[PDB]
């Protein structure tokens, strides 16, 4: 059901890490990376159009075509758990999101 298995949540030094980058692929400034961009960064991590998409989906919680802030530090964890071996979410953990690293 909307039990899953739980992941130890992003912090702040994972979200600083990932926002670093974000300033890299975000190069309209806007605070947000395009579809385009992020496509690009993962792409660089040798990542399946398969994975691609679906890092998307677990990301871009707003629906919109852009991977905002949030969503990109969400993408790179999902990234990194990737190439860790674990397992990708069918849908992201809520623990994941509404994690203080990521209100604040
Ligand atoms: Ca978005």
């Amino acid at each position: 059901g909307n039990n899953q298995p739980p992941w130890p949540k992003m912090k702040p030094s994972d979200v600083q890490k990932y926002t670093k980058v974000f300033m890299e692929v975000d190069s309209d400034k806007d605070g947000k990376i395009t579809g385009e961009q992020a496509r690009n960064l993962f792409l660089s991590w040798r990542l399946p159009r398969e994975v691609l998409k679906h890092v998307w989906e677990l990301s871009d919680q707003d629906n919109d075509t852009m991977l905002s802030l949030r969503e990109f530090c969400i993408s790179l964890y999902l990234m990194e758990r990737y190439r860790e071996g674990r397992p990708l979410p069918t849908a992201l953990p809520s623990s994941i999101m509404f994690d203080e690293t990521l209100l604040s």
